């Protein structure tokens, strides 16, 4: 459903959530995901993983006390997950990675 780098961000900027259309990686595990065999299409038609922390342990995004970082893979729509992910604080400054959080530039 909406799952693009600037319809994703927008949606986050105004409604101050995901799009329905995301799970965790704990809910898709309960649902029967197993990252090994790429089924989440299978298991969870229609969604995309979303909304777990993003730790931000190499200390690459920008840092604010109370500040905790999102990611949300992007372009997801059947299949292994890919390199696409945005990653949104709780101040909502947006970023994107498309090398599988290697490096960021900020879109929002």
């Amino acid at each position: 459903v909406i799952n693009t780098f600037d319809g994703v961000a927008d949606y986050l900027q105004t409604y101050h959530k995901l799009p329905d259309n995301y799970i965790t990686k704990s809910e898709a595990q309960a649902l029967g995901w197993v990252a090994s065999k790429g089924n989440l299409a299978d298991v969870a038609p229609g969604k995309s993983i979303g909304g777990d922390i993003f730790s931000n342990r190499e200390g690459k995004l920008p840092g604010k006390s109370g500040r905790t970082w999102r990611e949300a893979d992007i372009n997801f729509t059947s299949g292994f997950r890919n390199s696409d992910r945005i990653l949104y604080s709780s101040d909502w400054l947006i970023y994107k990675t498309t090398d599988h959080y290697q490096t960021f530039t900020k879109i929002r």
